[PDB]
RNA sequence: CGUGGUUGACACGCAGACCUCUUACAAGAGUGUCUAGGUGCCUUUGAGAGUUACUCUUUGCUCUCUUCGGAAGAACCCUUAGGGGUUCGUGCAUGGGCUUGCAUAGCAAGUCUUAGAAUGCGGGUACCGUACAGUGUUGAAAAACACUGUAAAUCUCUAAAAGAGACCA
């Protein structure tokens, strides 16, 4: 249990009551993980590789993982301007790419599930969950949630978008989930469903752990945002636009707060491939390995390690990660039809 | 058309847009009309004989009616605390009082449609619906509907209390419903759905219908309350129990304005039996048949008709049109089963 | 846009733009790469009929002499040399004066400037120079010329179409 324990403490920043982890993991022999995705357009790094690492980990220590296709949720928050169509080939392609990353699908132990499927073949199990849910909690509550939706409390929000944080905390429910593995940006809907537990009286609450939220590539971005491409590292972007990408990204040197390279080496590069190779001229001080983020870190404060030798080997790593993705979707003609239809479409914030 | 458009004009007090209703009763053989009914516990008389009337008269129109039995939207208001068994058993004895107070449900044009069964059969045609109707309008105009639930806009609103405005005003396209016949206190939901049809460009909108509300037994109370047994009189209460209610109701000699047994008079008896007769001795005037509000307004005002002798006869006309339903109740086993739960039932506010 | 090479090849000066790199931009660099269009000509053209949702408005596309009497220019038929014959190229908007009420102007309305070509845009034209692939040809290279097609790749790619009201909800 201890050694399940750390794998899964491991794949999030935060976790809330970790010892109701620890005796989950004890007791439960398969506890189920879930995370919700809206196919909201191009999947950029921290979906596909970030997740896939986190999954992996899960499914590892004994985990069931069940990946939430938010379709109508997608609708809610109005991506693609609510065209259920276009969400289904986004989704098919997401799933695609998990597929394609590396993603253990083939362990049985990952479940992709469809949210418009899921709840029309049992809303009459889902939607008094939604409806009581809204019934215990204020309003003002729930706007404080409307971050899962990327939309502050003092946007203009339509009602579907109050709506929204009660189908999400429903579906921790509607899954009968133990962890709540998502992103930071969740917490407060996680919360709600801890909240709501005590209104219910509801002894077994689910944990709650939140992933860190990878920065985008320019300076003061906490978090990737789609909107922006040069920011952004797509899965399916090429090996070129990688390289200028990184080529790009701020990364001042002997500076590492805020540096989005050495968060990708961290938080990819490292748990990826467990180590972290640069590669220089013998005048430049050779090749060197690192196993540990510590040790990149303290190679670039002293300046031993400089950014042009450190984005180099990271834009390589990147580029060895998204290789299987790229033959995927040059090799399968059905990903291959659905990643032009999704490049076709406007991304709509 | 003109005979349709007075008939089904003197059932509710306020007519939205009459020209769209005449219009519609020209081109539409067979409009379709409904309203809603929470099954929160006792009817008492304004919900089953004064529906009755209206339904009648609409049905006598031409018009088809779709009696809304709103289990979800009970529960939604916690009635019964939100127990969809008591909830069921609730509509049926709604439905059974219904059908003894002389709904015309042999005629073929009401239909009795449970919330319940038929979102749940078509969720797929209803639940996008709410929340398109929810992603049009700002949270404040739906907590201004909060009068249909009959909970003001400063009580500590429950979200599913956001919920019920959202939909019940998408009942209305779900059941494809051309005129809203229902309470004033439900005017603020009406009238959104009007607005909806402005915000999807729908041409054809709702006529929208608001009836009187019956005022309670005692002074100031602009309408019956389910929580004062003393003012409400119940469609299964008995002879003695409708006579004593009628002694203690509020009715000051000479004085019409706020005086609820002139407006049961106005609004039930004549609207039932087309004149109402005033039993006296010979002595006190001897016995007066009235046939319209109007001289029973000028004569009671004059003082020719005292208090004492408009309630004996007031009684007896409740008494003879409650008498089927006491009937009812008492011979069929159904029936009387679903009343003695009922009876049995504590109301929740 | 200038300097020299009289001339041209060919060099210097100016400016910009694209491509890579020194990164986080900034900043800087690099001949690494790109930078002539004009000329003159025609062009307000009546009205009707046919051309899809049903009808109406606005168009677009087709059939008759086809506003100043539009085949402008092109090309083909012949033709003594002046010509004719044949096919095609056949667009949109405003004015200001006078005149009816408005202190005057807008605002509501009538003829006139075939259209004040008067003012704009658009398009079709033949010549020049651009490059390119072909062809001949002078040239060891560079450089030079006759012709061929283009310079916006290209086509309502309409399945006529935009609105209003009907079938009617």
């Amino acid at each position: 249990p201890e050694e399940k324990f750390k794998i899964v403490r491991s794949v999030g920043e935060e976790c809330i009551q970790e010892d109701e982890l620890l005796n989950l993991l004890t007791k439960k022999p398969e506890p189920v993980c879930y995370d919700g995705f809206e196919p909201s357009g191009r999947m950029h790094i921290a979906q596909g590789v970030m997740k896939t690492i986190s999954v992996n980990k899960l499914t590892s220590a004994g985990c069931r993982v069940k990946i939430w296709i938010a379709d109508w949720f997608a609708k809610l928050n109005n991506k693609m301007g609510g065209d259920l169509k276009k969400i289904e080939t986004v989704g098919r392609y997401l799933i695609e790419i998990w597929k394609a990353v590396g993603m253990d699908v083939e362990g049985g132990k990952v479940e992709f599930l469809w949210s418009s499927k899921e709840i029309n073949a049992r809303a009459d199990e889902y939607w008094p969950l939604v409806l009581d849910i809204a019934q215990k909690n204020n309003l003002k509550r729930i706007i404080r949630c409307s971050q899962i939706m990327g939309r502050s409390e003092q946007d203009e929000l339509t009602a579907a978008q109050i709506f929204y944080p009660c189908m999400q905390c429903a579906d921790i429910f509607f899954l009968k989930a133990d962890i709540c593995q998502l992103g930071m940006d969740q917490r407060k809907v996680n919360v709600l469903a801890r909240e709501y537990c005590d209104d219910i009286k509801r002894k077994n609450k689910p944990i709650i752990l939140s992933h860190h939220m990878l920065p985008g590539l320019q300076q003061g971005q906490e978090k990737m945002s789609k909107s922006d491409p040069s920011s952004s590292v797509f899965m399916e972007d090429e090996e070129a636009e990688v390289n200028v990408k990184i080529k790009k990204a701020y990364c001042p040197p002997k500076v590492v707060e805020g540096n989005p390279c050495l968060e990708y080496i961290k938080y990819l590069i490292l748990p990826w491939f467990n180590e972290f190779t640069v590669e220089r001229s013998a005048d430049n001080g050779g090749n060197k390995t690192f196993k540990s983020y510590e040790e990149l870190i303290a190679d670039y404060e002293s300046g031993e390690l400089h950014p042009a030798d450190l984005k180099p080997a990271l834009s390589k790593s990147l580029n060895k990660i998204l290789e299987p993705v790229r033959e995927h979707f040059r090799k399968d003609s059905n990903a291959k039809e659905l990643l032009k239809r999704v490049k076709a479409y406007r991304v709509t914030k």
